[PDB]
């Protein structure tokens, strides 16, 4: 199971880790992808997870979109975890570089409550342009299930921990 995490709350844990390497190691029931509405896994967490699946995540995703159309900002779908996890929960946080409403970050994190335990990134962080400190606050104030957060950047990990509360 999960090792090396700092406990932030009753249900939120955090680790300075590459979510791809964490998933490959742990192979959790659920890994969260920082998806976009098109499930186009080009960069950031999504590009990295998809590359680790040898593009099988993208091929599955393209079939999902062809069948169902795009997700909503704030929404999710459950697809295969391929080699990384049993399931991948593809969650769309707002991309504030695209002018999406930051208020939808809470809606995005509510999707986590449908799963008892998840490996996840901070939604809307990194290339999605939101303040990771805000993202962690919304995470702890929204998610009630057990969520293991992987933070790639060590300087940001240290900032998140040192400013928590």
């Amino acid at each position: 199971s999960f090792s090396g995490y700092l406990k932030l709350t009753d249900n939120v844990y955090i680790k300075n880790a590459d979510i791809v390497e964490e998933a490959k190691k742990v192979k959790p029931t659920v890994v969260v992808n920082a998806a976009n509405v098109y499930l186009k896994h080009g960069g950031g967490v999504a590009g990295a997870l998809n590359k680790a699946t040898n593009n099988a995540m993208q091929v599955e995703s393209d079939d999902y979109i062809a069948t169902n159309g795009p997700l909503k900002v704030g929404g999710s779908c459950v697809l295969s975890g391929h080699n990384l996890a049993k399931h991948c929960l593809h969650v769309v946080g707002p991309n504030v570089n695209k002018g999406e409403d930051i208020q939808l970050l809470k809606s995005a994190y509510e999707n986590f409550n449908q799963h008892e335990v998840l490996l996840a990134p901070l939604l809307s962080a990194g290339i999605f342009g939101a303040d990771p400190i805000h993202s962690l606050r919304v995470c702890v104030d929204t998610v009630r299930t057990n969520v293991y957060l992987a933070v790639f950047d060590k300087n940001l990990y240290d900032k998140l921990v040192s400013s928590f509360l």
